[PDB]
């Protein structure tokens, strides 16, 4: 018991306090840092000779001791035993590091499935002719090391070598590898915090050839931040930020976090910029992952951001990771496609980049290609297919997050930079505990709701009235779907019962104009054909009634006069015209049902805009002529989203409820012909 309020706790303790990033070592990169000269032949760094003796891993490799990968043991062990063996400090783990790098030097290749550590191919061969400079003993000759030499020299005589010197761009990432170096040059391009492009190795290694000061002040900051190690990338602060707040909402928990998550979003904010960014504040490198999730994130929760920052990426109509590079990940593509779905109408580069990355995503799926370079996810295949089988235009909270839940990796994945590298604070096991807890206890509420439900249909006898059973459960699942917290029952149940009676109504009475005359003759006299409409209204009226005392008993809360009134609003146009306002009987039926007074915007031009709008979305349920309808759909919630997403955080409530209605009635237009294996996740099928 309070387990988990504590460990909502020690979440909220995490968000609070990010800073630069907690992100793992990189061996390799804090062995360049050890290399470095105080300038009296010592080491400037003793605590990263230190950091390498000591986190030595047991069979004499150091890296990644959890997923084990040829590439990263090799060029991380061969980088530490040239540190220890340049300064002649821990012998004894230098020549572990040399008998491991002996005996599996040869197994390079020996993984089909690996991915290659980033620069490996011209990182690898130049700290091999640093170890043969100082004489280590190892295979220099080994077979397999021919490929990869040949490698080293092709990829360099194709590096745009004098435009690395002029503008940022990746290459300051790993310039230890590199030979004609013009430092005049490339200082100017230094970035911000003292670094080359936020690589400590890189850094280092300049530090060596200059003795710049501001290279130093870098490295002693993150030496110290680290105690003696340093990772491959940094600071990684943005990177974590966003990604953190991706994960939460997506696991389904981020309710309990909304002050620190909002506090969050507001440090994104204050370094976002016209170009975008990347992984770090204040870079002039950007990238298209990072700045397609903080565009998502911060149009989400009603920043003003424009999606002109995605003009830099575009290069004839398809779209890029890096300015002036081919390279097109599987997940920078991915979040570029869940960024471009945020489009508002006047939007015409986010059509373009929503066109490209979804046929991008669908032919990677088709060929078997769905791996990523940056990336060793638990489910990337399971993820890509879900976005390109449900929109975001359809996609219901309780639909996205049992999926998820069911992909997340937590501390498994793995990152991927010039070494193997893990996130804790995005990657997290904690987060899955807690979010696999919390969608398991409201879905236990969901089921008894859904108990009741049938025993308030079967007491009123619907199926009587022209509802299915099939319908009954579509109705509620949908509302539980939406409005899924366990305090958000009287929202969830009134809708799902509203939507029902509704159906019973124009089942039962709508097929003419006398019929409907008929039924809301008999509703309001109440409050052949006209007996039976007097029962149904009696059933209508009945249930109404249940449920404002119900709310009233527990909030105190009276509505019964706003109640009828929305009905009687409702039925006067239905009458007229058959159903056409369905859905803005849902939304104030929802917004009565909150334990606020929202109702006061019933009034207001905001609320009168967002109906008109609603009911042309809101379709009277009825081949080719289905694809005009969902397009026309797109198009009036395109309208929505804008309005609704830039909200003032008091009337946004009522606007958000907009939103969600409409994703509701969008997704069963899209998807309600197969919702058996979605119901019965959502609703039936624990987590875990
Ligand atoms: C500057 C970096 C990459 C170099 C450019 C690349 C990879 C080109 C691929 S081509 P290649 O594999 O051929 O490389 P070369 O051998 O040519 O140097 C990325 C560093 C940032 C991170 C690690 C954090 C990522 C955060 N998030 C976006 C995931």
């Amino acid at each position: 018991s309070n387990a988990f309020k504590e460990a909502v706790k020690s979440v909220k303790t995490i968000l609070r306090n990010l800073t630069d990033g907690e992100i793992t070592i990189s061996a390799y990169d804090t062995a360049w840092v050890a290399l470095i000269d105080a300038g009296d032949k010592t080491p400037a760094f003793p605590s990263a000779v230190k950091w390498i003796a000591e986190n030595q891993l047991s069979d004499g490799s150091w890296g990644d001791a959890y997923l084990f990968s040829y590439h990263d043991r090799l060029i991380n062990t061969l980088a530490c035993v040239v540190a220890l063996r340049s300064w002649n400090l821990f012998p004894h783990q230098c020549n572990k590091g040399i008998t491991f790098f002996r005996e599996n030097i040869g197994k390079l290749e020996d993984e089909n499935d690996e991915h290659m550590p980033i620069g490996f191919e011209v990182a690898f061969p130049s700290l091999l002719e640093i170890a043969r400079g100082i004489n280590i003993d190892v295979p220099y000759d080994s077979p397999v090391l021919k490929d990869i030499y040949a490698k080293k020299e092709l990829k360099l005589t194709r590096i745009p070598k004098e435009i690395m010197h002029k503008i940022p761009t990746t290459l300051l990432h790993s310039l230890e590898g590199m030979r004609d170096l013009d430092w005049e040059k490339l200082l100017k391009l230094q970035s911000q915090d003292g670094s080359f492009l936020f690589s400590p190795s890189s850094t280092a290694f300049a530090f060596m050839q200059t003795r710049d000061s501001n290279c130093l002040e870098y490295l002693r900051n993150a030496v110290k931040r680290f105690n003696g190690g340093v990772p491959n990338v940094f600071p990684v602060d943005l990177f974590e930020h966003i990604w953190i707040v991706d994960r939460l909402q997506r696991l389904g928990i981020s309710r309990y976090f909304e002050e620190e998550i909002k506090e969050c979003l507001d440090y994104v904010h204050r370094y976002w910029t016209d170009n975008g960014i990347c992984w770090a504040r204040c870079s002039h490198v950007q990238d298209i992952d990072d700045t397609a999730m903080a565009f998502r994130l911060l149009r989400q929760h009603g920043y003003q951001v424009s999606a002109d920052v995605f003009k830099n990426f575009e290069k004839e109509g398809e779209f890029f990771c890096f300015v002036g590079q081919s390279n097109q990940a599987v997940t920078g593509m991915f979040n570029l496609y869940r960024a471009s779905q945020l489009a508002f109408p006047r939007e015409e580069i986010l059509k373009n980049a929503k066109e490209f990355s979804y046929n991008y995503l669908l032919e990677k799926r088709e060929r078997e290609e769905l791996i990523d370079k940056w990336i060793i996810m638990k489910d990337l295949p399971g993820e890509i297919g879900f976005a390109l089988e449900i929109p975001w235009y359809a996609s219901l909270p309780r639909v996205e997050t049992r999926f998820y839940i069911d992909q997340y990796g937590g501390e498994n994945d793995v990152w991927i930079g010039k070494t193997l590298y893990r996130m804790p604070y995005v990657n997290n096991n904690g987060y899955l505990e807690l979010a696999k807890q919390d969608y398991n206890n409201c879905q236990a509420q969901h089921q008894l709701e859904w108990d009741i439900f049938q025993k308030w249909y079967e007491e009123n006898r619907l199926s009587e009235w022209g509802v299915r059973r099939s319908e009954l459960l579509e109705c509620y699942y949908l509302a539980a779907a939406t409005i899924f917290e366990s305090e958000r029952s009287h929202e969830r149940m009134v809708w799902a019962k509203s939507s029902v009676l509704v159906k019973a109504i124009s089942s039962s009475f709508g097929e003419s104009s006398d019929s409907r005359r008929s039924f809301s003759d008999q509703f309001h006299e109440y409050i052949p054909g006209s007996v039976q409409a007097s029962r149904l209204a009696g059933v209508l009226i009945g249930t109404l009634n249940q449920m404002s005392f119900d709310l009233f008993m527990s909030h105190g809360r009276d509505v019964n006069n706003l109640l009828y009134l929305s009905w009687g609003d409702w039925m006067e146009k239905w009458k007229l015209y058959g159903d056409e306002g369905e859905g803005e009987l849902m939304v104030k039926m929802i917004i009565l049902m909150k334990n606020n007074d929202l109702t006061n915007f019933f009034t207001h031009t905001h609320f009168v805009r967002l109906a008109e709008i609603i009911n042309r979305i809101c379709l009277p349920r009825q081949n080719d002529e289905k694809e005009k309808t969902i397009k026309s759909m797109e198009k009036e919630m395109g309208k929505m989203v804008e309005l609704a997403l830039s909200e003032s955080d008091t009337f946004r409530d009522v606007s958000i409820t907009f939103l969600d209605v409409a994703k509701a009635f969008y997704y069963f237009a899209l998807c309600g012909d197969h919702l058996q294996t979605h119901i019965s996740k959502v609703l039936f099928q624990k987590v875990g």
